[PDB]
């Protein structure tokens, strides 16, 4: 999928987690976010003029998704333990990772 | 100053901005935050075992302070224009930069 689709997958599933009732719903949404993050990691920021994979800012761009995936994995551990409220709170901590990349690249 | 002092300078002055009344108070606090950020940029994260300046994660650590300084400079432009409420809102956007580095390194 393209970057827009991957970001809206992240966006919609974060909301699903917030409104979820049980561990299975949270797990399903986090699983979809993880795949969307790794897919988006292959894209480039539109406003970044230098697209070279070896450039510092492309390393930083991909690094940001590795951090996001790590946080998603933290939340998945809680969801797999059945800790719904805890997993929802962990998903809340994602938001500053989203907002940070956005401010930096958009 | 050491890392602890620099972080509490950032911490206390962010609160000063939130409670400020005029552009001069906001400007003074942002100016102190900027210096504290550049000083902290010379430190290393305690829990990072590899301290080599050329390592990717030390590049990332220093990069995070350059981003923070850029955001402080955005807020300073508004404060120097007398736009108090706008500068306070810009200081609010700093928080995800703080929280992101913290989650990543602490
Ligand atoms: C964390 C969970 C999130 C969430 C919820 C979103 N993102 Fe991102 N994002 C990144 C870039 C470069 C863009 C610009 C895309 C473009 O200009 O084409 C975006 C954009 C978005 C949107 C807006 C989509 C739109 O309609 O324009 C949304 C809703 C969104 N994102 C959600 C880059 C990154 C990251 C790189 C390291 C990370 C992490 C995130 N985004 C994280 C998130
Ligand atoms: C943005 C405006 C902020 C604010 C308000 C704070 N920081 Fe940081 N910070 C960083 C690291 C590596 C640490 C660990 C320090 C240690 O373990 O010795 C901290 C710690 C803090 C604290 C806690 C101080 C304490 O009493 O333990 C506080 C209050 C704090 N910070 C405020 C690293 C970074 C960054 C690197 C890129 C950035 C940016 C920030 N911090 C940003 C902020
Ligand atoms: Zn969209
Ligand atoms: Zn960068
Ligand atoms: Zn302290
Ligand atoms: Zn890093
Ligand atoms: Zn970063």
């Amino acid at each position: 999928a393209d970057l827009e689709d991957n970001m809206e997958t992240l966006n919609d599933n974060l909301k699903v987690i917030e409104k979820a009732d049980n561990a299975a719903q949270v797990k399903d949404a986090l699983t979809k976010m993880r795949a969307a993050a790794l897919d988006a990691q292959k894209a480039t920021p539109p406003k970044l003029e230098d697209k070279s994979p070896d450039s510092p800012e492309m390393w930083h761009f991909r690094h940001g998704f590795d951090i996001l995936v790590g946080q998603i994995d933290d939340a998945l551990k809680l969801a797999n333990e059945g800790k719904v409220k805890e997993a929802q709170a962990a998903a809340e901590q994602l938001k500053c990772t989203c907002n940070h990349c956005h401010q930096h690249y958009r």
